[PDB]
């Protein structure tokens, strides 16, 4: 047993940041990583996702060329080119992340960690044992897929991970899911040329977002040429001569169900969920708690039920975003190594952006979450809808919707939701303001920047 | 003399908003406009400027096409097309602005107003007389041009107004000026294909901005192919067989001066200044104060030295931006018609964006204005510089610089300056935060949005 001051399991967003902050404070740390550092985000997430998005944004502006006075292009995108490059960038970052750990004196135990029987919290990487007064489990999660039992042929399709392995553009794409990943994959594949279909169990996507967003987002998808199959779901999948044959059942309320075969499908992508990566950790040896789905149960301070063990990031289940994982590891490191008993992450007013077309920006309470916590009498919402002046000279259009949810008489801005061009870089600023507890008066007392879309939030009447 | 409750002179940004807010409060208002409503901003400013910018942004992304897997285009932009459209949009807006005044019951005295001899403040539009207990002068300004006396041939060139009259792209462009307009014109003409030169009296542009900006902005201009002629200035201009011949004098400190002839110049654009539009108003009949340059002198409440007369917008000289003009007319209307003695506009922390390539965003104190008002011991600046991941796969690059100026021990964020992709839509949010009096801790306690450029401001260390 080599002893350390900190032993982080998983070198993803959460593990790395916590280790970095701990080392900065004096601790002798080591990180246990079974694969590539940078985790899900760098290797199969944020990074490669956003590169492919910047590419989709390009095809969509090839369509506005002639309107702007330029001669139009003949087409034919090449997936290989942009893939080789996307992959290279991910290599450049790995190298970078290795270097940082090294120059920071953070040891890297490479391999798969699992807990042991030793009473004192101890893990064992490759027959060898390591222990520490503080162990952070930050192993994340993975895309869930349906068992061949209920969906015979389910394994025939791919996941987001497999999307980043695609080497040529799928001719016919069918995506099953209604969350941000699902939406993003559908938006990228469709803009780049694939005949795409998004299969959802209901009528709208991102149903957990403010109604104005799920409504607008389902619409803009339809308007962009993505076939949305509502109240539909996969019954089975089969490999035919030319691609897969997907049989789905559509049960639109008020009507009788209908079976449908989607043939010649090159790509069936499961974007149905993320499952925690916790079995093989041998949590059962310490009685470490988990919920019915395997997520590790922690408290406000990221504490498991076992002393000297913590969990952060996706593995916990709450707020599946890289900067939440980071913020939690950073705050933990400070509580442990800088002794600030009160360093926890406030999970309220976390900003999120969904890179669809147009981009979605959202922070805070939805109108309903607001109505519920305050009451209809005390919730006033303000909102606008317009066509960005960028579309003033284009046949093509996309709208821009902005809702502002205010609570009580002072009108504390408790939620801002929007969808439109520029909404991705537009949010961080207001997120700070919302986090400071701004009121509608503060926004209104801020001089506008003309001409911009952002200026519509400081002139909402 | 027809009497009203409010008589606004000029239907631009400031006059229109003040009239609208006044009418909403009960006042019987009328607006006096000698030309097209919407003013400088709609007719020869913000609106047409930003359309031409969106177009320049397009040529600059035609250059990243092949990098993103798409086949490249043969070129040849067409100025006519985008002009007909830009002009049409401006017509659509005028019509809109007319309609609003009408549906709001604001009368429109069309023609040129001038003050009279009548003791009681009275103006006369076309032989007819109008008076009111409250007159707002919101006549704005105009591009200044050099007198043929000192610069023989100065009149041969055009101004920003004349830029919006151009019907074909200038082959060779030379722009004289170092402010935002100058920079923007140079950036648009150059991106769209003109062989451009920007003539400045010093070494850098936007010299009144934070040093990191004038430095970065002079650099990115050079890197984009805009020839910047430093310590240079026009001596005279002449019309030759093929375009104008510009003779300038370059006096770089440490060296002897050199005369230079720039020949074959199709366009010489004066972007040297804006002069107030106040002579023909006959200010002298009421003894209304003005500075040595004709700007009308007002106080914190927009009061002239004469009772019942006010001034807002460019005409005053302070903060030459549409939303400052608007904010001042709106606040005035409330002071006058809603009787709130304390409604004045706070001229501190006004956000501004300069649509160069890449866009500049800035709000607050520059490092020096901070150092001066607080002292070197009390000013801490934070800053970063990086290449946006959009350029991770492009031969072409543009940087992104961000400086954060903090004052005192709490580190109140008193100034944020940046230049880069997305910085135009990125600013409004932080401007609200800065206006609320945020500290570096507030920014740091805001969860980041990954991956974005905006996220670099909440992780500045
Ligand atoms: N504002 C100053 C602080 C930010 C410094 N970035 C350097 C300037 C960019 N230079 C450049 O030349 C361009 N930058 C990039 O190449 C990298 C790629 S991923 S690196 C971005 C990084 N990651 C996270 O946000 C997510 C956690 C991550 N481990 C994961 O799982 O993905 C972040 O900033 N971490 C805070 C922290 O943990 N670490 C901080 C350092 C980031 N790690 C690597 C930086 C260099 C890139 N490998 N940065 C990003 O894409 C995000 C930042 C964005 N501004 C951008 O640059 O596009
Ligand atoms: N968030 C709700 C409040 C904003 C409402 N805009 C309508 C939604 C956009 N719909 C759409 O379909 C697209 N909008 C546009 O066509 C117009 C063109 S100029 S109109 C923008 C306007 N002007 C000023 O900022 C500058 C003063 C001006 N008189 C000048 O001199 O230029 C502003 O919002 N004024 C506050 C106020 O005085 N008046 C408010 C109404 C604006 N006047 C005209 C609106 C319709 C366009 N004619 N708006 C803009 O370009 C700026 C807003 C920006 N979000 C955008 O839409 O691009
Ligand atoms: C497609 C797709 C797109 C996404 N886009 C975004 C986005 O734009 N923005 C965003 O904020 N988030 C995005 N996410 C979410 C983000 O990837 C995750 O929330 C973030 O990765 C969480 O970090 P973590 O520290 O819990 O995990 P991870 O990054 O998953 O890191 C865990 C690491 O632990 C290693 N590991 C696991 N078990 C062990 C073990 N026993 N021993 C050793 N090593 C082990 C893993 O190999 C991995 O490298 C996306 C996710 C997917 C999938
Ligand atoms: C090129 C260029 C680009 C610009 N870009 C931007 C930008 O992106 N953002 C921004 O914020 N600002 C920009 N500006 C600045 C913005 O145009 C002005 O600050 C804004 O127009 C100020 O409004 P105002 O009410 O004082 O004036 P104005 O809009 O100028 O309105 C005054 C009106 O008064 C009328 N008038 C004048 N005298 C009389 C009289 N005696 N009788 C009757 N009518 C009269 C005029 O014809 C005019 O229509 C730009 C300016 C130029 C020039």
């Amino acid at each position: 047993v080599a002893s350390y001051d900190y032993l982080v399991i998983g070198g993803g967003s959460g593990g790395l940041e916590s280790a970095w902050r701990a080392a900065e404070l004096g601790a002798r740390a080591a990180v246990v990583e079974s694969h590539k550092l940078g985790g899900t985000c760098v290797n199969v997430g944020c990074v490669p996702k956003k590169v492919m998005w910047n590419t989709a944004v390009h095809s969509e502006f090839m369509h506005d060329h002639a309107d702007y006075g330029f001669p139009s292009c003949e087409g034919k995108f090449n997936w290989r080119v942009i893939k080789e490059k996307r992959d290279a960038y991910v290599s450049r970052l790995n190298a970078i992340y290795q270097n940082n750990l090294t120059k920071s004196h953070i040891e890297i135990i490479r391999g798969h960690a699992a807990f042991t029987s030793d009473p004192k919290p101890t893990i064992e990487v490759s027959g060898k044992k390591y222990t520490a007064p503080h162990i952070l489990i930050a192993t994340g999660g993975m895309p869930s897929t349906p068992h061949e039992s209920q969906i015979p042929g389910a394994s025939l399709g791919i996941t987001s991970d497999g999307f980043f392995q695609l080497e040529e553009l799928p001719g016919r794409s069918v995506i099953v899911g209604a969350g941000y990943i699902a939406v993003e994959m559908a938006g990228i594949l469709s803009a780049l040329g694939s005949k795409t279909s998004l299969m959802i169990r209901h009528d709208k996507v991102l149903r957990s977002f403010d109604s104005m967003i799920s409504t607008n987002c389902t619409e803009e998808l339809e308007n962009a040429g993505v076939e949305v199959l509502k109240f539909s779901q996969v019954k089975e999948v089969k490999k035919t001569l030319s691609g897969l044959e997907v049989s789905m059942v559509t049960a639109v309320p008020g009507r009788l169900p209908v079976m449908t075969m989607i043939p010649d499908v090159d790509c069936l992508l499961w974007a149905i969920g993320r499952v925690p990566n916790t079995k093989d950790l041998s949590l059962n040896k310490l009685g470490i708690q988990t919920d019915d789905k395997g997520h590790i149960i922690v408290d406000e301070f990221q504490n498991t039920n076992v002393k000297g063990i913590y969990a952060v990031g996706d593995v916990c289940g709450k707020a599946l975003l890289t900067p939440v994982a980071i913020a939690a590891g950073r705050k933990l490191a400070h509580r442990l190594f800088e002794y600030k008993e009160d360093s926890k992450l406030d999970y309220n007013n976390i900003p999120t952006v969904v890179f669809s077309h147009p981009p979605i920006g959202t922070v805070g309470l939805t109108e309903d979450e607001a109505i519920h916590k305050y009451g209809i009498e005390n919730v006033k919402t303000y909102s606008t809808s317009f066509t960005p002046m960028y579309h003033a000279v284009t046949k093509r259009k996309t709208k821009c919707v902005m809702k502002m949810v205010c609570a009580n008489k002072e009108e504390k801005v408790v939620g801002i939701h929007m969808q439109g061009l520029g909404c991705d870089e537009m949010l961080q600023g207001f997120a700070v303001a919302v986090k400071m507890g701004a009121t509608k008066a503060d926004f209104d007392n801020t001089v506008a920047i003309h001409p911009t879309s952002s200026e519509e939030l400081v002139t909402l009447r």
